[PDB]
């Protein structure tokens, strides 16, 4: 249910206005000063559904298998009619996640034995790394990692940490990245989690990188409703702003 650390931080507790209405955490790592600061350090360390920011790491295990290559990313819709209409066309990896469209994901899963998925959330410690709980067990399911991990892993993948092809980061990184200017990189990517109807758990995960430095984040909601990704996008880009990262 929680992830274990005794790792130091800065708290950030005047950030509690921005979470009116929700149980949340901020959570942000510093490469250079190799420093945490967080806002709800109980909450930082709750493990959650990740939702669809586990595409992230689907994509990345895909490649890792060759079910992707960095020049072959397209997937052909087989026209089963989804209520969201941008789902309802062929992908490739940009677009899957730009438009979050589960059934590509769902696909690279499926080629994807479940020994080796196991394998791979044991190496890259992706939280409780429980796989068992439904077919697509990280939909409001058995997974479940705490915004600290979402962190830490995004630091260890774009540190080269991982055991995947940089090539294949690159691909990633791009399929995420919401905004590049000369003086910085804005990549991230929501999640949102439907319980009883509602929306109950939100993700917002990324990184701003700079010319000297990247800066790792995560934010979660909790709530009976309207806890979802792009409430949780709008939470971190209000914090990044006011930070001076974006
Ligand atoms: C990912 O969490 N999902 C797929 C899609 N878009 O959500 S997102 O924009 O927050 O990433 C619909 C919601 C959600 C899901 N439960 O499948």
């Amino acid at each position: 249910d929680k992830y274990e650390t005794n790792v130091s931080y800065k708290k950030l507790n005047q950030l509690a206005p921005y979470f009116k209405g929700f149980d949340g955490s901020f959570v942000l790592y510093n490469e250079r000063e190799q420093a945490y600061s967080i806002y709800n350090e109980p909450e930082s360390k709750q493990r959650y559904s990740p939702n669809s920011t586990y595409k992230i790491y689907l994509a990345l295990m895909a490649f890792d298998q060759n079910l992707l290559s960095l020049n072959h990313t397209e997937q052909q819709w087989d026209k089963h009619q989804y209520p969201f209409k941008e789902w309802n066309q062929d992908q490739n990896l940009n677009s899957s996640m730009k438009y979050s469209v589960n059934w590509y994901y769902e696909n690279l899963n499926k080629h994807l034995r479940q020994d080796e998925v196991k394998s791979y959330l044991d190496l890259i410690e992706y939280g409780n790394e429980e796989i068992s709980g439904n077919e697509n067990y990280w939909n409001e399911s058995s997974l479940k990692i705490s915004a600290i991990e979402q962190v830490n892993l995004l630091k260890n993948m774009k540190q080269h940490n991982m055991h995947f092809d940089n090539k294949a980061i690159e691909k990633v990184e791009n399929s995420m990245t919401l905004k590049q200017k000369d003086t910085y990189k804005y990549v991230g990517k929501t999640g949102t989690g439907i319980v009883n109807h509602k929306e109950a758990n939100g993700w917002f995960v990324g990184y701003v990188e700079t010319k000297d430095n990247t800066y790792y984040f995560a934010t979660h909601l909790k709530g009976e409703d309207n806890a979802n990704g792009e409430k949780a996008q709008q939470i971190s880009e209000r914090i990044l702003k006011e930070m001076e990262l974006i």
